[PDB]
Formats: C-alpha cells, sequence, structure tokens
C-alpha cells in the first residue's frame, strides 16, 4: 500500500473472522480483501 492508497484511508489489517489479512478504508469504513485502486488511471474530468 503506497502513499497513494494510504492517502484515501486504505490500511492493511488482519481480519479475525476471515482469519487473514485484507484492506480496510478508515475513510469509508470499507473492507476489501485485495489492494484497491485509485485515480492512478486516466483523468476523465472536464472542469
Amino acid at each position: 500500500l503506497p502513499e497513494e492508497l494510504v492517502h484515501a484511508g486504505w490500511e492493511k489489517c488482519w481480519s479475525r473472522r476471515e482469519n487473514r489479512p485484507y484492506y480496510f478504508n478508515r475513510f469509508t469504513n470499507q473492507s476489501l480483501w485485495e489492494m484497491p485502486v485509485l485515480g492512478q488511471h486516466d483523468v476523465i474530468s472536464d472542469p
């Protein structure tokens, strides 16, 4: 998890119920199981 993910609030942790590590967005309380993504892709914006 590079500063890119840590910026959004993502944080790797060990879920006891799942008995393994994963990802938890402390910002949206999200709970994934594999490194998430970010705006690293293209920028589809026309402000």
